């Protein structure tokens, strides 16, 4: 009897739209207005039968109240969560036009239309009401109409980006024009409505800000619990609608739209699996919600608005459909001039699209519901719901279904000749690859006799799509030909985790953009903008550094004085101090108690006994220094106004004491500014590392790929000669980017070599759970353990101070991991320094030392640079010949010196674990070994990572052990020569020495003469 | 004003939840308990404060006929959905004993000490109430215990599974008990007692079973939805409870708890990215419940309870505690000589972990909250309240904390020293890795200059666990390096997609049930048990075939009499007239009106008409046949009912009404419970050929493995005699099963070919688009055609009768796709048949043809079997020389049998397109070399499946182009040597016909005597 009755038409719902969805989804007709027909039948039929009436009842005349606060958060939330924010912020100016000002003279030409040709007689609140519920859209459908067409980047966002922030404003507006009606107010006060502005306008955005700063911080710091993260987002999301707009009088849509956008943003803090688990989630909450709506609709809309219908009402209805649609247009059109310039730019097909697929939907009909219920027996809630579905109706059977074939006929839905391709080229391998394994299950014992004819039919894939003048266009497809090949090894480094996503879409971004423009190739120009640091923040962190610069003045006081626990307890003390502050007042406004406010002046006069101690006691420490620093100025007024009021009308205190400790607690709170600063620019600089890498391994690559696959030379130098001066430009200017910023640079790199080293770790995990030498629980066991760190990755400070060169040394790749040599060279080393632009070395100068970089860029010339932490001459103290390539400075540079003579006699000295020799051949090998590999199978679907770890597993043979070195291929799988020569068995060929060994290749003979000492690398294979 | 203040304090116990769970982490109390503490606050502040008390009203004081409705089915139908259902099955009759029988010896123990112990003075119903909630446990934390520590499939599932039915019978148990106090009934019929009982008892789980196989059915035929199959499981779990519980008057828990077990068995009906999300769903939704759950306790049981406590209550309290955990102890070893005969049987110290692990919870505190909200002002309501929180916070505080002491002290928690070397092993290879990497990084321009001390310290990971007499055990370390070899094995085979997840299990079960048992190896007729079908369903099947027997009868009329489209219009029409049946049934009932009663009549009369004229129609298509068969005797019964009732009391018509019509539609009724027999079959006969398969391959392979890796030929011996004799006796039962359900088989058959097929197309997708040759969201379009296939092949009928001999030919590997090559031999094939035991060929006979099977199984003896599809002689023809092996058929057969000298001209002939000679070698070559791969390398991850593959992408060499074969490494990997010799280019020396040709052989000089043609193999390299 008492029964949640509620149950049976939420899963009654559920199971309509699934009928609906599961029948029209081939056909043109979207799925809701058949829900709309549903709920219409379930209301005829519920006016005359009482029993379905009961279980409809207290759904379909739910309050509005909570109609709002519970649907809405999700629609928005779920609006906001889906979007490509990092798209809709290279878009953000071309959306707020269009979607704000769009929207109020959208709104108003609404608004006029109502008031002069309706004969409603409406008053312009009432009429604005109409327009905000009008202009709402949902183009949910559009939206994924052009994410399957293609081409959808610069108008499936907009489209989707201006829907959101027109709902967003559309219920402010709607909410401020309810309460002139329904709600009327005598007081209207203009200075109020500027403060009832900025809550709804700024204070919106600014409580979504604050809670999603505060969520994210948690989420960042909740490890190995997905049901947390996941009730954290839920409760995050509902409290800042309910606070925002119940207990604080904010707008809580907007800050709900910001939440969600941060938290979007900010996805790194989130589990993976629970990202993914969250985006299914919402969007299953949003379903529910636009199925409840539109039966909703349809149940009230028959029992209550249809029944007040007038002849003439028809007729405005197709009016204000046509009008909508050209007042749509109008508006695109009118700011199109401002767009063309601010943004992407609208094409005239593109802005028909735009007019075209204004939908609207749920929330505009939940907004008109809103009304229906606040309206009573007032025929404007029927009217408004009956134009507001309608015009859903309309939009649904007309614009949702015709919008394929406009598309078609601009020209905008044919896929283009490249998604052919691959496409047909996919088929085909798919194709070849089921005959393969066709053939394999018919030698099978166990399925020889599997009906083959069904087998073949039912796995079948199907293809879905189903001289001068030669120089002007054979160059067209060298530039085609390497803008495809970019393409896809930005697609490999993001695969294997090298690159983020965001990189790899700028650089896809910008080879689509320069493949159309005729004449066009990739621009370093347009990359550096990513790199490129706007200057605020470096200016912020200089200035800020400078409050702090404790330098002028850095017996047990004088301990005290700089002990950090004594500084924490006295900032906490200030910290507990600010409760009395606003309790006093508030006291003291709430009383205008006598027993509260002696408690509290109490409390003052034992705070101001507190504060004169700490005082003394900093006194002592410092003595005649202490007054030194203006934070000190400042805490002897401290005890100057403690004094004053121990002594001794409420405002003389109020005015000084308010503004003491607030100044006392803003020398803790800048070092956190200056940590909020590092990060923004480590966000900034580390996107710039990743461009800058893609674009610079992207280029090594392809030089590989182009060297044989486009047939004419004068056409393959032009294109290698951009690559080569794109490419050194960019890596001089990463190499400066270090120099501006050395610590945040320094957390960059060691975060990326983090995550490498996990990822490949984490890999290892599927290696023998896949073979089977662990097993599914104890794998997971260690997965884990490699997950959370990495979250605790994301958490690493944003800036690390640059360890001082004696530690470089020790963590050199020949040197680390032997104490007594590390001790030996460190020793005998010495540290240099050089001037702008002066030369360190030249060619043909003797070997007479080696260099390492621990401050500065060089310049070489095969041009190349070089920075921190790179060794020089490293061959030319083992070749024991004159050095290969000049050194100049592009900076003021520091270097660690070994002289020759000492090096060598830690060479001849150092030798029984591996040889030091040994391993400064290594890296010699691995250096100039890799550009071979990668040329011979670069149009493979290796990357040079992987030929790295490749070469990674190998070593160095021990020549001195044989005369000769025989081929074999089973425990062996790559070979290179890096020194000497040799000579081959059978034919007596030499062998160059920075020369692979062909695989028909099968025995060398060295020699052992003086003049050089021959080297070779092996990899086994596994 | 009118907002939802629910919102704030479900939100607000989210925000609680998370902060409990993540600060008592790592310390032994559960969270739950802190979640009690704050509540308690919560309620002692809102006593006072009333703010707070508005925004924890609305929860704190719900309706229990809501906490119920709402609640349950999500901690039933989690606890359902996460179960381990195969080992539930397994274990079915002990869970039934102690949780059922059990639950009533508890409960009424308990009842006894609620009415002589407590000076409450209860009666029997209120004490049985008491009882009921006392016994309700939610071991949520034990069981993830046993599952860390393993050895947990025994005894979690045991635990769980009588939990999972514990809470089901205990509330029904109080929703009994709760009526009788309540809400007193003064009937109390005995008949309608056992009425009564039959619902909740039996009607409960036939609703939840057709509700689950409605829901499966829908979910089987949605495809590319998640969103629906999704919301189709939330709207059947919701209305089964509702529907069952208000409407049907049935047991909506246990409805629920079938159908959470159906679905959770029926997975397979469910996309696989739907499935996790709906464990991590559910999961949520009963943490959700159970941390409010503990807060409404926390708040009412101070406002409320604890203000009415007595002194002594505390006595009882610890009296209580220690006799319910003496009670279940005393149960559990009562029954546990019966235990110990009926499944696994139980330890003593397993059954102090069950009895020590009787954790109370949630759904004993929820049913204690309906007591509060029924007793009002009465003091039961509070000390029910009273008695069962302090039982859960003991249990809590005591049970759970000391657990894990107590698995160390009975020995339990220790880390079997299998487990700790594959942690150590895998800790080792992960730090290898770790260090190659690393290593890698310090080499990059990019990466040089990072704080690898930082680095290196962030990502290590940790071991977390930080002669007579010889033979006696030296065949002890056979015994367990051969289980620990076959499980690695089934652990490929599963993570391949060749073998589900049961079978596996299956598998590995036995192998530890084998290594346990001092002189055991893995057993067939153990295994036998899997694909021994019960007697049940063939003789259904017989039986159920032969009432639709047509055979004995089987001008326009006599057509229209076998037309399907006038058979199903006419059942049609029997279905529809049902409506009528019941209709006027009830229509007289509630009249006991006229008008409508006549057009009932006239209904009838028109029924009448109809049912004469189909009649008269089938008798004129059959004459004087049509009365053969017995379905149509009754159909002239019906002629006979329908004139006697047209020409004339009320009974008379309805006892002939009620029979005829049903009786009509069961013969439309019979051939679905044939097809679902069928599926029952198919079901158990599919993982027969799982484990089958899984046991021969893992013993093919493993039989490569210890070939070197026990020392002793000895025992190597009598273990490969082991693995052989088990082999054959598998392949001989799965071969007849196959005659015995030859339709069935071929539908499993084709199954694992479409399963395989879409696989390895599935993997092609991912290979490109990890090379980038195809993007993200066209290579995801393609994949999803592949998975609604897969979808697609669940619904494959069970049943597909088997193909006839002239498709079988047309099948064959070596004649598929050449129509007049299939014609040439089908022309001259002909067709033999043999008898049971005769022999088709023998040693040394002559090969005058071929043979293929058709029909049935061969013995051959290198002992092996083969059936159907085998063809036989493939090498007799090629090398025309005698016969290798003998050929003895163990059932009646058919074979295609084609004459060597029309195939040789066959052979002569057809060699424009791939040679048929060639093909007939390729065929013969891959049999016999996958053995010597499999030997090379099966010690090393690879599977047999790649090795075929591996060799499928290979092809025979053209050797009549050449007067020898030079090797090349580049562009070739592998190859075998099958027929003839050749001569070593190096040392001249000879390599046999069947061999491996080694990585050191260079070039094999052929030669073209008559005597044999040379065969090899070769499989280019990727």
């Amino acid at each position: 009897a008492h029964a949640p009755k509620v149950i049976v038409f939420i899963s009654g719902s559920c199971l309509f739209g699934a009928i609906s969805r599961s029948l029209f989804k081939k056909l043109p007709i979207p799925y809701t207005v058949v829900l709309l027909i549903l709920g219409a039948i379930l209301g005829v039929v519920a006016s005359n039968v009482p029993l379905v009436e009961e279980h409809t009842r207290d759904v379909a005349h739910m309050d509005p109240h909570v109609l709002l606060q519970i649907f809405l958060p999700v629609l928005i939330f779920e609006s906001a969560f889906a979007m490509d924010v990092h798209t809709f912020m290279r878009s953000f100016s071309q959306v707020c036009i269009l979607a704000l000002f769009g929207l109020v003279v959208a709104s108003v030409l609404t608004a006029v239309l109502a008031m002069n040709l309706f004969n409603y007689n409406w008053n312009f609140s009432e009429a604005m009401m109409f327009g905000a519920i009008m202009s709402a859209t949902d183009p949910v459908a559009v939206v994924a109409l052009l994410k399957d067409l293609g081409a959808s980047k610069q108008l499936g966002t907009i489209i989707e980006g201006e829907s959101l922030l027109n709902d967003g404003c559309a219920i402010v507006i709607f909410n401020v024009f309810m309460k002139m009606v329904f709600f009327p107010q005598l007081t209207s006060t203009v200075g109020q409505n500027v403060l009832y502005f900025l809550q709804v306008a700024v204070a919106g955005p600014l409580w979504g800000y604050a809670v999603a700063k505060v969520t994210v911080f948690f989420l960042s710091h909740i490890f190995n619990d997905a049901l947390v993260e996941i009730t954290i987002t839920l409760a995050a999301t509902y409290l800042t609608y309910y606070i925002g707009d119940i207990w604080l009088e904010v707008s809580g849509v907007l800050a709900v739209v910001v939440l969600g956008l941060i938290v979007n943003a900010e996805k790194t803090s989130i589990s993976p699996e629970v990202e993914v688990f969250l985006h299914r989630f919402w969007e299953m909450l949003a379903y529910l919600a636009n199925t409840l709506i539109f039966m909703m609709v349809g149940v009230v809309v028959t029992q209550k608005a249809l029944v007040a219908v007038d002849k003439m009402d028809w007729f405005y209805l197709i009016i204000l459909y046509l009008a909508i649609t050209i007042i749509r247009g109008m508006v695109i059109s009118l700011f199109s001039p401002i767009l063309s310039r601010i943004g992407y730019g609208l094409t005239w097909r593109n802005a028909v699209i735009m007019t075209w697929g204004g939908l609207r939907g749920a929330v505009g009909l939940a907004l008109a519901l809103v009304v229906e219920n606040l309206a009573g027996n007032d025929v404007i809630g029927s009217k408004f719901l009956f134009h507001t579905a309608g015009i859903v109706v309309l939009t649904l059977v007309i614009n949702a279904t015709t919008i394929q074939t406009l598309l078609r006929i601009l020209g905008m839905s044919d896929i283009s000749i490249p998604k052919r391709l691959a496409m047909a080229g996919a088929v085909r391998r798919i194709h070849e690859g089921q005959n393969r394994t066709l053939n394999m299950l018919k030698s099978d014992r166990f399925l020889a006799d599997a009906d083959w004819d069904i087998a073949t039919a039912a796995c079948e894939i199907s293809d879905p799509y189903s001289s001068p003048r030669e120089f002007a266009d054979m160059m067209e497809e060298a530039r085609l030909r390497m803008l495809k090949a970019e393409k896809i090894s930005y697609w490999k480094q993001f695969e294997h985790g090298m690159l983020a996503r965001e990189a790899l879409r700028l650089l896809v971004q910008h080879a689509e953009v320069a493949a159309d423009e005729k004449d066009q190739f990739i621009l370093v120009d347009d990359l550096k903008k990513s790199w490129q640091i706007k200057g605020i923040y470096p200016w912020l962190k200089r200035k800020l550094e400078d409050l702090i610069s404790e330098k002028k003045i850095a017996k047990l006081m004088y301990k005290i004085c700089h002990h950090m626990a004594f500084e924490v307890t006295i900032n906490i003390a200030i910290v507990l101090n600010i409760v009395p502050i606003i309790m006093e007042f508030v006291v003291q406004d709430k009383m205008a108690l006598q027993k509260i406010e002696d408690a509290l002046r109490i409390s003052n006069y034992v705070f101001f006994v507190i504060y004169a101690i700490e005082a003394i006691v900093k006194i002592l420490g410092l003595g005649r220094h202490y007054i030194v620093s203006h934070w000190n100025k400042f805490d002897a007024f401290i005890l100057v106004v403690a004094l004053v009021d121990i002594i001794i009308k409420v405002v003389k205190l109020f005015r000084l004491l308010r503004g003491l400790r607030m100044l006392r607690l803003t020398k803790a709170l800048i070092p956190k500014l200056i940590l909020v600063v590092n990060g923004k620019i480590n966000n900034q600089l580390s996107l710039g590392y990743d461009v800058g890498k893609g674009y610079i391994i992207g280029e090594e690559e392809v030089g590989k790929i182009i060297d044989r696959m486009v047939d004419n030379k004068k056409i393959l130098r032009e294109l290698k000669h951009i690559s080569e001066t794109g490419r050194l430009q960019v890596v001089k200017e990463l190499g400066l980017l270090q120099r501006e910023h050395p610590g945040i640079a320094v957390s960059v790199k060691t975060r990326q070599a983090i995550r490498t080293i996990l990822n490949h770790s984490r890999e290892t995990i599927h290696e023998l759970q896949g073979a089977g030498l662990l097993d599914e629980m104890e794998a997971h066991k260690l997965e884990l353990t490699v997950e959370i760190k990495m979250k605790r990755l994301m958490n690493a400070p944003s800036s690390i101070p640059p360890p001082p060169p004696e530690n470089l040394l020790k963590n050199v790749s020949w040197l680390a991991g032997d104490m007594k040599l590390i001790d030996f060279i460190k020793a005998r080393a010495s540290l240099l320094h050089f001037d702008y632009g002066e030369v360190i070395v030249r060619e043909g100068d003797e070997s007479d030392g080696l260099f390492l970089i621990v401050s500065g860029l060089v310049k070489l010339y095969f041009e190349d640079y070089l920075t921190v932490g790179n060794v020089i001459g490293e061959m030319g103290v083992l070749t024991k010949k004159p050095r290969n390539a000049t050194v100049t400075c592009e900076t003021t540079v520091q270097v660690y010196f070994i002289t020759a003579e000492d090096m060598n006699i830690a060479i001849d000295t150092f030798t029984l674990y591996p040889s030091l020799e040994y391993r400064l051949w290594r890296v010699v090998a691995i250096r100039i070994a890799t550009p071979l590999i990668m040329e011979q199978m670069a149009f493979q679907g290796w990357t040079q990572e992987k030929v790295k770890l490749h070469l990674e597993r190998g070593y160095l043979v021990d020549l001195a052990e044989s005369h000769f070195q025989f081929n074999i291929d089973a425990t062996l799988e790559d070979v290179i020569l890096i020194n000497g020569t040799a000579y081959n068995a059978h034919t007596r060929e030499e062998i160059r020495s920075p020369c692979l060994i062909s695989r028909t290749v099968h025995k060398l003979t060295f020699q052992y003469t003086a003049t050089e000492e021959p080297r070779l690398f092996v990899v086994r294979n596994a």
